[PDB]
């Protein structure tokens, strides 16, 4: 069930499509970015295509769906990294078993481009150029994180196997997000862009 | 996408079917365990049904057939672990970031035996305070394999060249394979906890 906005891949698993400047999905994750990131340069835009990943996470999204009797499980987030994991991020997904993890050892995902810009999460490569992930993540039902977190704690200790979706650094007003699991978050978009 | 002959779970996502000795599926697992653990008394032998743990493994599966290609990508395994840990595999499976440290390291993953006798040592199979000792039956995606070694936190490229193009697994030995190294969620089915004692 791969999605209407993806092109055709001629009978292949996976594909990145250069975004066309000007046209309404290019604009649309575009302003997402220039909400913060206004001073940046952006070179490209390219949806990443990846049925594996996709299928994976539709899944455990229909899970927490069912899960949570509610579908408002999913946000839009950014991701920082450098060059070198660009060809794993598009190909396997966030793996958190590969930065400070001051809300738990899971992977890290910021509200604001802004955050997800610093060189330390966007570094940048021998010709300048950063790259930054617009990520599809089931946060679904959050709690405050803390250090050394392996799992998001239990939403009662009472049932200690009934878990919290991901965690963030304030419940009121967040500005990360850390999920633990694989198949949690989809790397929609891949923005190259220079400072 | 359940499977026809689990018990029906009244909408119900997770439930554990204890087995009658004399039936086939019983009787099986206790011969691929006494294989090894002849020493050893099986209490009892519950089936796992795990709705969507089921469903995560079998898209993992079917992904994997797929791009392998008419290998056999699919072993049954054996796992060992404390009592502390069962009612979190039942649940939500085999996390590598809770894993132990094994005293052969191939990899930071799960582990996974061949032989019950493995699993069954009181490092992996930790008695509880009733002396009770439990072992997982697990379907595992072991796929395409190699020899692992001890800094890989995934499975290692199939080509140097190709980094993102990786082993499915890692085990011990090629040649004689009496272990298996996993790095993802849900690449390994918790099917069946087999509790015993000495
Ligand atoms: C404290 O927050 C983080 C810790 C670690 C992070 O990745 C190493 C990370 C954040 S926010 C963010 N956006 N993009 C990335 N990679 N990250």
């Amino acid at each position: 069930n791969l999605p209407e906005h993806w092109t055709d891949m001629n009978h292949q698993l996976f594909c990145m499509v250069q975004l066309e400047p000007g046209q309404s999905e290019y604009n649309t994750i575009k302003d997402k970015f220039t909400r913060t990131c206004s001073s940046y340069a952006i070179e490209k835009i390219e949806r990443i295509q990846n049925a594996f990943l996709w299928q994976s996470y539709q899944v455990k999204k229909r899970q927490m769906d069912i899960k949570n009797d509610h579908k408002n499980n999913e946000r839009l987030l950014f991701h920082g990294t450098d060059a070198d994991s660009v060809p794993y991020v598009n190909q396997h997904g966030f793996n958190r078993s590969c930065n400070a993890v001051s809300y738990g050892k899971g992977t890290y995902f910021a509200v604001d481009a802004s955050y997800s810009a610093k060189d330390t999460y966007s570094k940048p490569d021998s010709n300048g150029r950063k790259h930054m992930y617009v990520v599809r993540v089931l946060t679904g039902v959050f709690t405050k994180g803390r250090a050394g977190l392996v799992t998001p704690p239990p939403k009662n200790p009472h049932n200690p196997t009934d878990l919290f979706d991901s965690v963030t650094n304030n419940t009121r007003s967040p500005k990360l997000f850390v999920v633990f699991f694989d198949n949690q978050a989809y790397p929609e978009y891949l923005i190259t862009f220079t400072a």
